[PDB]
């Protein structure tokens, strides 16, 4: 079963007391069966109470959404600087080679967050430079000479060295309150009217949900709704399936969906593979992540309230076709005649097991 | 010679009474010279009269092209369904997981659809997706297990299993009553537009790029219709008499998959090194690939019908090397002339005028 | 050293007294990390007074930048003809199968012209199809049979090879005084705040440098500038720095730059991997290229003036970042307390030693 990548297909890229940089396995090294999604790269950014990620860029476009907690993002620019309170939900772009700092700004909340990383320079790799300073090596900055860096600054190496260059005190440091209240002053936060927002971040359950009943909530931000997603062609959803109720079987027209299981436990059933079909059924917990394919179908059970973060790669003129309930049944959709064709029943047999779910997108399990 | 491609490399996928679905061998294993169309596919269908292929969706959007006969193509969305009278020339983009079936509504005439296909999660790879399934093979709802559908349709096992689950398949006969309910409300291709962003458009509702009495050019390019904009591409319809040639001419951009719909001819491709020639005698399913700037000339031994989709369409120019209209050599300034060519300016103008006709002559 | 490519890594494609033309070696070919530019090739063509590339096209997109000389560039559609007077800095866009001829003008300078090549058909291969039929080179009109070139120009084969199919005779041919001045007539000329033109040549120099001061003059024209350059995403920029100066410590947010050596002598430091950073640095000859990868910061320190021609692969929404001197210094932007926390030195002593650098973009060396 290819489709699941458990928890344990992270690779830990940076741990210590305060946080860790997990990296998914290439999704084509998996499996030659991903290898449209071999230039898609998924992180979890974790952190405790009061710490910040320092100054880093990487030569890819990241989207960021945050799972849980409340923290500061602020993104470099040349000449600007732009810093926003973010939230559960709170989703950006953050284009390749922008210098950002990520700060947990709670006294209590661990702060975690996904990244899609949509590399720039070699498919599928991701190189980030850090202008900090680490034990396996300090800044980027050391990279120059000493000459190019008197040059530069102009200043003697022996100041440069004492003031910019010289692993809890690493990539994850522990920050003040003092310091919080500091980079949290004029922090703009996501609103409605930043759910269209070309730089700022937008909240997923900003706009209302494309699907909402007692069983369940589908909420999806697509590039016809945000253009941060425009070049990139990505759509990112929220899926909260309720406690044993199931996501309605159905598939995605033209979108690839990377879905990581926030929160909850669950299962899921693929329909994959002259050839024949196949089911493809996993447990789905936290941190586990499911690649669905274009045009193969899918249910997903909850047995505890399961919360999913989709990216949709080919986003742009996705069609999610529902096969059981009233609305988005493509099946409910062929006519009277094909039905009788199609299926073994009559048509009025098949017309009559179609009404039986009355619940459409999510149902009881 | 690599840009040929002979019925014969058209492996059959599905054959009944009924009809026939051929896939044609990847282009990538013919050749690593064609490693740009390595996510381009070609299918025939062929169905008999009062015939319909069942619903089914595949992860590759479609370019379909009616080469012979009369259809209704019905089309659904999640919430919604059109169908459409498709005559010969017809043109139309099926999305990619957008479930179709398709009829053959003439009494008589056999149906033969061209299908340009384009994979959306692996380079090259047809997943079909079939709700009737073929005895051995069954509707892929048999994925999901008994617990998922008792849930999903809230209905006993049992009788989903004997309504959707468990003569002939996949291709199978229509009665004249079931064409009627079909051709309800079925919309046709406008017969003066081709720039319709869902309908069918046919190739010939305008007039033709180039016409004289030896050969008609058509060419629907993303310019003119909206459907034909993302996947950069043009359909054309060239349509070469009896003992005439298509004049030698090259694209500028764009890749050309071209298909011999019906008749005989032979083609002259120039390609690479000094250059080559590449020869061969083209029949009724056979292809033929033109690679930007690969000069051909296409001459009709009988009158020939090939059908053309030109990947990286947006901004091609076909320059023709004869004839008067769209001669690129003749453009070559006066002294450039004596320069590039052994002859001078005026014997070189004077041979360039001996081919009064444009795009078609006599062979 | 796998970021510089020598004029040793030319390849002369045709040559005689008249002119050559050169192919730089593949760039996946040299190193796998450049597997993202695989379908981009530069050619340096170089001509003496007097002369003319003979009529050909290319299954490649060109962009071609006047590095020297003058010339009348003649463009070919099906029915029609347009030629240019170039001169130094004229950039114009050569689609893929268009037929074009290039004429140095001049009584006396050698013209210099630096091409990208975009291949439309195998990715990074170059097919060129030669319209002369001189000496040698046998004309492509030649792959067609007697039957079929009897048949489309209606004439006997006999004529046809007279006078169209059958060394400084061969591909660059000498052109008299009054063929240029025939040339010459209907040649029109490139603007002055030009850059916009749809097909015309534009001047890297038409528009005002993004960045200038004593020590350097940078120049860049972009898809939002010049449209020909939209659908390629490319920038071309000219970068002038001055004897014993140097272009400050910078990266582009996505860019990938091709940095061809016009004229000068002098270094460059590239900051990689190869993981903990590494230096890469190696002197910069005329003829010689240095690839930046996206991320990559550069400073290029100049012994003589040094002239650098650079395309910028990803243009869209590229920013360079400084990381030295006033405008356009990222480090600067830094909040405070995170260049506190991200720098050995106090905030104060860092904000300090970014005010010594009192240039921005270009300083002495």
């Amino acid at each position: 079963n290819p489709f699941i990548f458990k928890s344990n297909r992270f690779q830990t890229i940076y741990e210590n007391e305060n946080g860790h940089i997990r990296l998914l396995q290439r999704f084509d090294k998996r499996s030659k069966i991903f290898e449209n999604l071999q230039n898609y790269r998924l992180l979890e950014y974790k952190s405790k109470p009061h710490t910040i990620f320092l100054p880093q860029f990487t030569d890819a476009d990241f989207i960021l959404v945050v799972l849980s907690g409340k923290a500061i993002l602020t993104v470099l620019n040349s000449n600007d600087r732009n810093s926003f309170n973010l939230e559960r939900g709170d989703t950006i772009k953050l284009p390749a080679g922008t210098i950002a700092y990520l700060a947990n700004r709670d006294d209590n909340e661990d702060l975690r967050v996904l990244d899609l990383a949509i590399p720039v320079n070699r498919p599928g790799q991701l190189q980030s430079f850090l202008l900090s300073g680490t034990q396996n090596q300090p800044s980027f900055l050391s990279g120059f000479s000493k000459n190019i860096l008197e040059a530069a600054f102009n200043t003697e190496y022996e100041e440069i060295e004492k003031v910019l260059l010289e692993t809890n005190e690493d990539v994850i440091v522990k920050v003040s309150r003092e310091q919080i209240e500091e980079l949290s002053k004029n922090a703009k936060s996501s609103s409605k009217k930043s759910v269209s927002s070309e730089s700022e971040p937008f909240n997923l359950r900003s706009r209302n949900p494309i699907y909402s009943n007692k069983f369940g909530k589908f909420f999806e931000i697509t590039p016809e709704k945000n253009p941060q997603l425009q070049d990139l062609d990505i759509f990112v959803n929220s899926v909260e399936i309720k406690e044993g109720s199931l996501l309605l079987p159905n598939y995605n027209s033209r979108a690839i969906v990377i879905v990581t299981v926030n929160e909850g436990k669950g299962d899921f059933e693929l329909v994959g593979q002259t050839k024949q079909v196949q089911r493809y059924r996993a447990r789905l917990s936290p941190g586990d992540v499911l690649v669905i394919p274009a045009g193969h179908p899918v249910a997903i059970n909850a047995s505890s309230d399961l919360n999913l973060i989709g990216f949709g790669i080919n986003a742009k003129n996705n069609q999610r076709n529902f096969l059981a309930g009233e609305e988005d049944n493509v099946i409910s959709q062929i006519q009277r005649p094909v039905k009788e064709l199609a299926f073994p029943g009559s048509s009025r047999e098949v017309d009559r097991l179609l009404t039986n779910q009355k619940q459409s997108h999510f149902a009881n399990a």
